[PDB]
């Protein structure tokens, strides 16, 4: 409704010398509105922005402040902001007004926020964004905290209400788009914020923007690194199944990426590649590989998490690791332990230092109350025998022919299904 609003602004002009009869603004401020409103063409704009431009501003802002008219209100913003989008250097006009005057631009449009017309309000707050992003100096300090708790709070309301928090999400993206103002939002906590308001389930558009956001976050090394507490993957994972719009299914694999490529360390993008596969990111890529889009973008992206993700597993499939989950009693479905490529050829390997890792499993097959562990116990002693044949000795020498011939009737059903797998495979032969 942004748009229509706009053009309803631009249609419902007002005569602006009432004000100056009020006495609410200058002459001055009177004659450049008039003009500006008479100077529609760009060379007329440009003469207007050239010759008058300390007046420009000035007489902006004195109007905004001095008028309780939202017609007026709104109709100065939607000026502002189509200057903007016509050519969006123009906030060297208001940059080099406020330096004149002395003061940086900001005072003078934050304390606007607090007016009650919401479309006066938010496309302030887009001029603002404008501003920050396209300007030499960096928004800092008091103002950019208070512009960080009004798009907090704006966010937190998650339809006019989300079509105006489409303008919050889009003035929050745009100031990302600086590596810096960047880092002043992982400061505040306004991602945590855009986590609470994706688990709110917004709209389709509050929903890609957010998304966007957090693919202008992950496109750094420290800020991917500190952001990991939101626990991104999963919900994105489902939301990419749920929110099918092509603009989001992408989104997320851009996110996705940006993830695994500016994490700091190997270790670092292991952890979001774990994320991912827990999270059974890597069978909907799969699908999507299937499927076919109309850009190499998607391709490339796709192409890249399926390569990372295949990586990520042979990585965890290391024997070593599969030693180190053992020895750590963390028997909890990593995927060596549903790798077959590692099981065929390692299985001999469990034998090693007098069957160690054999013993760990036959002894957590009468010590575990977990039914994870002891479910999963039972499974790798199901595998042991059916890619290890000979081991079938060692494990009826261990015990776990019937410990697993007991745990059958264990009182999980996990626990008894995967008892119930090993022993089927236990008895296959003579």
């Amino acid at each position: 409704i942004i748009a229509a609003k706009a053009a309803e602004v631009r249609a419902n002009k007002v005569n602006w010398q009432s004000y100056l009869q009020g006495q609410m603004i200058s002459a001055e401020d009177c004659e450049f509105i008039q003009r500006f409103e008479m100077k529609r063409c760009s060379e007329e704009k440009q003469e207007m922005l050239q010759t008058e431009g300390s007046q420009c501003a000035k007489t902006f802002i004195n109007l905004m402040t001095h008028i309780s008219k939202e017609q007026t209100v709104q109709y100065i913003l939607t000026m502002v902001d189509d200057m903007l989008q016509e050519n969006h250097q123009r906030v060297s006009i208001f940059f080099d007004y406020a330096k004149r005057s002395k003061s940086t631009a900001w005072p003078y449009f934050l304390p606007m926020l607090n007016r009650q017309d919401p479309f006066t309000v938010h496309m302030a707050a887009r001029i603002i964004a404008k501003l920050a992003a396209w300007g030499k100096e960096l928004m800092e300090g008091s103002d950019l905290n208070y512009y960080f708790n009004w798009i907090k709070t704006q966010l937190s309301s998650q339809s006019d209400s989300s079509q105006y928090v489409q303008c919050v999400a889009g003035c929050l993206q745009l100031m990302l788009r600086v590596n810096e103002y960047r880092f002043a939002w992982v400061e505040a906590d306004g991602v945590n914020c855009i986590m609470g308001v994706l688990s709110n389930k917004c709209g389709f558009q509050l929903q890609y923007q957010m998304i966007f956001s957090i693919w202008l976050l992950a496109f750094s090394p420290q800020m991917c690194e500190h952001l990991r507490r939101y626990n991104i993957i999963p919900v994105l994972s489902d939301i990419l199944q749920e929110s099918v719009k092509e603009k989001v299914t992408r989104i997320i694999l851009a996110a996705f990426r940006n993830f695994l490529e500016k994490s700091t360390e190997r270790e670092t993008r292991q952890e979001y590649a774990l994320a991912m596969i827990q999270c059974k990111v890597l069978k909907q890529l799969e699908n999507l590989e299937q499927q076919k889009y109309d850009d190499e973008d998607i391709s490339e992206d796709i192409k890249f998490l399926l390569e990372k993700l295949g990586e990520s597993v042979q990585d965890l499939s290391s024997f070593d690791e599969y030693s180190s989950e053992l020895k750590s009693g963390r028997l909890e479905w990593s995927p060596v332990h549903k790798s077959e490529k590692f099981w065929r050829e390692n299985a001999v390997r469990l034998n090693e230092k007098n069957y160690e890792l054999l013993k760990i499993l036959t002894k957590l097959l009468e010590v575990s109350d977990d039914p994870q562990v002891l479910a999963v116990a039972a499974h790798d002693v199901g595998e042991y025998v059916r890619h290890y044949p000979r081991g079938k000795r060692v494990i009826e020498q261990l015990g776990g022919k019937q410990l697993v011939m007991n745990h059958m009737h264990h009182e999980d059903q996990q626990v008894r299904y995967n008892a119930l797998l090993a022993v089927q495979k236990l008895m296959v032969h003579n």
